[PDB]
């Protein structure tokens, strides 16, 4: 049993569980905009709506929930504000009515002002049936930013390998349990279970290609998505009117942000953040981005003793073998990934009158991952 501390529930993992859908009255004005998307971007009168807000204080957000809701509905109206129709004119200033309690909130929930994998995939979900499975038909999104997005199913297919992966996740107490009590055949069982949940989680993700098309994803999700760290559009970041004077640069939504897209590295100790690289610069930069529990997580699995080590120290086949299922169902992943990216990404750019940065880290990470096989 995973401590209460590190928000991890045993069913959708680091999903928030059954998520706020309503704010306060008080917040109507924010709702209005962030449940009208679609029809403020196209009809170009999202901007002045938000700039039309007073500012309202965060004080009445009172508990973890809705104040995730609001960070996702003002990171949904931000990005929105900033990207506009998504066809490259670009807000540099965020006004200070939304600026100052967006600031305000996310350093009270320690998390950086732009909306983040956390936000859009993990808090930003429903049951259509509460009696009824977590499933992609039983299931819906909270927000979505224009019509044709696929935001739906890239968000939600996002949430279900999550899910999927919650399994795993319950199992890495009796992992470490194994170790210190010297249960060799415990701890066998436990790789074992792991390796078939991260299986599941591969098949899981199979479902992206029936819910999302590549054109609408590079041409529409991707920039909504977007921030602006190294970004050409906006090269000094984003001007927050009323909490800091100068710009500021944070990155956008990226798988990075997943805190199962990490841990089970560090569970098995393939040190993804060592040797100095980009990748291993933007996993660690992109645990800032993860709720503090979730990055408090991490930190503890980091400060347990080495599954890697201990495997490797006992002159044991079957160990092995169970550690190598992990290590190859992770490889799997990455591989799925990548063709997901070439689909999504680097085939669409190609045919636009994008992908290589993203495609470098995650073969950078497949490559760390196959190297940790021990045979
Ligand atoms: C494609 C999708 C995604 O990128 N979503 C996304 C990105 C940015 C956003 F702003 C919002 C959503 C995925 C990659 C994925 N998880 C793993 O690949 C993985 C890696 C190791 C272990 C496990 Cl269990 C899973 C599915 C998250």
């Amino acid at each position: 049993m995973i401590s209460k501390e590190y928000h991890i529930d045993e069913e959708v993992g680091f999903a928030l569980p059954n998520p706020q859908e309503n704010l306060p009255d008080f917040y109507n004005d924010w709702m209005f905009i962030a449940k009208h998307l679609p029809d403020l971007i196209e009809s170009g009168q999202l901007r002045e709506r938000v700039e039309k807000l007073n500012m309202l204080s965060i004080d009445h957000l009172t508990d973890h929930k809705s104040q995730r809701l609001a960070r996702l509905v003002l990171g949904c109206i931000t990005m929105a504000y900033v990207w506009g129709k998504g066809h490259g004119d670009v807000r540099k200033v965020l006004p200070r009515n939304i600026a100052v309690p967006y600031c305000q909130l996310s350093k009270k929930l320690e998390l950086p002002p732009i909306l983040v994998y956390a936000d859009c995939v993990l808090a930003n979900w429903k049951k259509k049936d509460p009696n009824k499975p977590l499933t992609y038909e039983n299931m819906d999104v909270l927000f979505s930013f224009r019509d044709g997005d696929c935001s739906k199913g890239f968000f939600l297919v996002s949430l279900l390998v999550e899910i999927a992966a919650a399994s795993a996740i319950k199992v890495i107490p009796t992992v470490f349990k194994a170790m210190q009590m010297q249960e060799r055949d415990t701890l066998l069982k436990a790789l074992l279970e792991i390796a078939s949940c991260l299986e599941k989680a591969l098949q899981v993700f199979h479902q992206i290609h029936d819910h999302v098309n590549p054109k609408a994803f590079f041409s529409v999700l991707r920039i909504y998505l977007s921030g602006w760290k190294g970004n050409p559009q906006l090269s000094d970041g984003l001007v927050y009117e009323g909490f800091w004077e100068d710009p500021k640069e944070f990155a956008g939504g990226s798988a990075g942000q997943s805190s199962v897209f990490q841990c089970f590295d560090v569970l098995l100790g393939i040190q993804q953040t060592a040797g100095g690289g980009h990748a291993a610069q933007f996993l660690q930069d992109m645990r800032r981005y993860m709720p503090p529990a979730h990055r408090n997580f991490l930190c503890s699995l980091e400060s347990n003793p080495s599954v890697r080590e201990f495997v490797l120290s006992k002159g044991d086949a079957g160990l092995r073998e169970a550690y190598d299922a992990c290590v190859k169902a992770l490889v799997s992943l990455r591989s799925y990934h990548l063709q997901i990216v070439t689909k999504y990404i680097l085939i669409p750019a190609s045919q636009q009158p994008g992908g290589t940065d993203l495609m470098n880290f995650l073969k950078t990470v497949r490559s760390t991952t196959e190297k940790s096989l021990l045979k």
